């Protein structure tokens, strides 16, 4: 417009500062499908070690055929919200299937877990209530709590002592309902949350439990229901949120599961559910097929855990410092941010695709490179990757 | 448990209160594809007049086959965000295609327009800035503004005088940047916003303009770019948000379009873009096919507008009071809430699916039934609908 010139100038300045601080996120164009071997625009094939394709279902032919079948049987889109004319039979079918898979009474579907978390806390909790969140919760949970008028309390990561202290402070504040929100798996450390201690403190202080099993559902546990099956704390965890964009396929969608009263109140008052388009029939059909496929074979889970144990053993032997325990997310702790950036660059030169993270996302100087295992990797590709990692670590004067 | 029971009991009380006021939203299961004739679980075929399938693309065979082609070429899902390893070539292709279709420099894709509005205001405007919103903006815009630390200003619907007053109050308040947010089409009145007067006031007071063309893109305008093409105010509107869940297919997805600096800053800082899964390849391929198909024939637009003119003329003759102008949304103004509910029930008995709206969404007593035209309706089905509507109006002592 007129004054716009100054406005965009400020934005450009900010962008340039982001480039100066070394935090500019650049997207790498992919020309192939989502699998273990990915083709970039430069023509090179690289081994992908930074995708949430834990079970390799993002290119599974059964899911592709189920999506085609869904598009032929129920159409491409709904072009309406759920309560008007966007609810098909496959939606309720997937909801019942998810409720039985997770062991809850009912579920409600969103187009993403971001909107599932955003539309939960404000719909349930008033000013009288209180929310107690782990300090390292996901950004969607943080924004959803920001939309909630409840009393807000945080406790440092996995510090059950601070959790009990904040519970006491919540009771003293006169809180009606108290909700404890936590990720099932902290997506930057590869550590599973201490669910038994949380449930015990909840029963001690009479509080509700919410778990975000986005990085857990599909393979964590005996049936892969999530971390609530990992610690055997089903029926003690009240609300469970999750996504389909991780192990459960990798397309899109989210869900919230709990007793029918909460789910009805969500269908009546959750703003993303009322003012956003319904879930596409292809994704719903593919997710139903995902649930069936996970009921048919635990082979992919065993492959993933074998890959994880092999990676952890071979990388711990070579002198690398690894974090986390008992999960497909294995971070390589590097310390300095520039070291993490150079490690990612060099590993890309050797044909391995990884991503490092520094200050605004993880503390300084605890810079790390988050490698993510996958059931699509074979020990040929795994060993090629691990060898490349050890080569880069030796070249950078890291491991000796 | 115990406190769980009390919590769910209070929730049940709230649900029962919602049922007492006659505001319980119930979902009707659909067994057929999304088209003009929809089959419910009771076996009946009904004519749908409450879906945003303006061009009938929700069941278009070209989009279904293009989605199958996309799933075969680029997979089912990405299982990663855009800046990690979720950006394919088709994503950037669709972004450039949309930027040229809308006449903007660049676009950015989200999994829904809800997240597009939620991730815009907080990313751009600080406390130094100010936002001036139409009092009747969509819920997604409201939630996005709620996340912004800027000064908040409202002006009554289409009241350019109050808009100028709030612009003056914002300049006097010392606002650095001022942004005027508005829907292109108000989805409850069928009225297009007074974009020329808004642009004139913005140029007078040096303010940015944002338009949410969700109910406009695809058919409003000469090429269907949106209401900014309707009023010929491209380059005068700075930012445009929109969805693909309406005329552009009806599946899911959203976008924000503007100058390249803003889109870069969004790719670097928009929280839903950084912490939510990328758009599925099927939807992206189908949207590219949508843009091509809309550039290949203006037949669907002509069918939609012919249906709209026929409906408005024949319903205005029969004595009905219709609102709106120059849009596929035609509200039948009924006044009383019980009248709107009974009209919807009776029209459902006649085999027509419509939805009425009363107090918390539209003023009392301005109850209305929002009929939405579609290029999938044929004059056979359209005339059957209008006959049913006139029958209901005669039975209810409304029209005489
Ligand atoms: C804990 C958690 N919640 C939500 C999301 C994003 O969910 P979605 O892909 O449905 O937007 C992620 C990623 C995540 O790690
Ligand atoms: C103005 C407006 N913005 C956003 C939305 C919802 O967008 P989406 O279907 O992508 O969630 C609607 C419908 C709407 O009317």
């Amino acid at each position: 417009n007129i004054m716009s010139s100054a406005f965009y100038q400020q934005i450009q300045q900010q962008i340039e500062e982001v480039k100066a601080e070394g935090l500019y996120k650049s997207e790498r164009i992919i020309t192939s499908q989502q699998q273990a071997a990915v083709k970039i625009a430069s023509g090179e094939e690289v081994l992908n070690f930074c995708a949430n394709n834990y079970l390799g279902l993002a290119n599974h032919p059964a899911l592709i055929e189920a999506g085609k079948a869904g598009m032929d049987e129920h159409g491409f889109g709904m072009a309406s919200v759920r309560f008007i004319c966007g609810t098909q039979d496959i939606h309720k079918e997937l909801e019942q299937k998810l409720s039985t898979f997770l062991g809850k009474e009912d579920t409600i579907l969103y187009t993403s877990c971001f909107d599932a978390n955003a539309g939960l806390f404000e719909t349930i909790l008033d000013k009288e209530d209180a929310i107690i969140s782990d300090a390292l919760n996901h950004a969607s949970i943080i924004d959803g709590v920001r939309l909630c008028k409840a009393m807000r309390f945080r406790y440092s990561n996995n510090n059950m002592t601070e959790l009990e202290e904040q519970l006491i402070a919540a009771k003293d504040a006169g809180a009606r309902n108290i909700l404890i929100v936590t990720d099932g798996v902290f997506s930057m450390d590869g550590v599973v949350a201490n669910l038994p201690a949380i449930c015990d403190l909840a029963e001690k202080y009479g509080a509700l439990t919410m778990v975000d099993d986005s990085h857990a559902v599909g393979f964590m546990g005996k049936t892969g229901a999530g971390t609530h099956e990992y610690h055997d704390v089903v029926d003690r965890i009240d609300i469970i949120t999750g996504t389909l964009g991780k192990a459960m396929g990798g397309a899109s969608g989210g869900y919230t599961s709990g007793k029918k009263e909460v789910i009805e109140w969500l269908r009546q008052r959750s703003r993303p559910y009322l003012f956003s388009n319904s879930v596409a029939p292809a994704i719903v059909s593919a997710s139903i097929r995902v649930l069936d496929l996970l009921q048919e074979s635990g082979d992919l889970r065993d492959r993933l855990w074998e890959n994880a144990t092999h990676f952890r053993t071979r990388m711990s032997e070579a002198g690398f410092t690894l974090a986390g325990a008992d999960h497909a997310i294995i971070p390589i702790m590097l310390g300095d941010a520039k070291v993490a950036a150079e490690f990612a660059e060099r590993a890309l030169e050797k044909g391995i695709y990884v991503i490092g993270f520094s200050f605004p996302v993880v503390p300084k100087g605890q810079a790390r490179i988050r490698t993510q295992m996958s059931a699509a990797h074979s020990r040929e590709q795994l060993d090629k990757a691990i060898d490349a990692f050890i080569e880069v670590g030796r070249d950078m004067e890291i491991i000796k």
